[PDB]
RNA sequence: GCUCGCUGGGGAUACUGCGGGCCUUGGGACCGGGAGAGGCCGGGGGUACCCCCGGGGUAGGGGUGAAAUCCUAUAAUCCCGGG
């Protein structure tokens, strides 16, 4: 039954804000889309703009 | 010699005391550019920690030299969003 519970969940794609490019930053699972609101994701500036210098900047 | 103590007079003016004058070195007052977790009062913050509410997940967590009391299915330890 535990496995069955895990099968009810759908995966949602997370996008960066408009002025940062709006690119895809990841995927998160949930059964009800209302539970996705107010979740937070941490990404480095190197992930958005490719440069091996600003790897220590976290957004 | 001892009772080193008292008293009538004369002389000296280096030091101490007293009176007058004149100083700036000790001390104090004031002005300049700086130093400091010195003190008091008002405002704005930093992580950490404890409790409460909502989501996830499920059988352990904590603690000692070794254990046990203790906490946990009225859902803990752990992770996330708020107060
Ligand atoms: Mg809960």
């Amino acid at each position: 039954a535990a496995k069955d519970k895990w099968k009810l969940k759908q995966w949602y794609v997370i996008y960066a804000p408009d002025f940062f490019g709006g690119v895809e930053v990841g995927l998160t699972p949930a059964d009800d889309p209302e539970k996705v609101l107010n979740r937070v994701v941490e990404v480095t500036l190197k992930d958005i703009t490719g440069d091996f210098l600003k790897g220590h900047v976290k957004l």
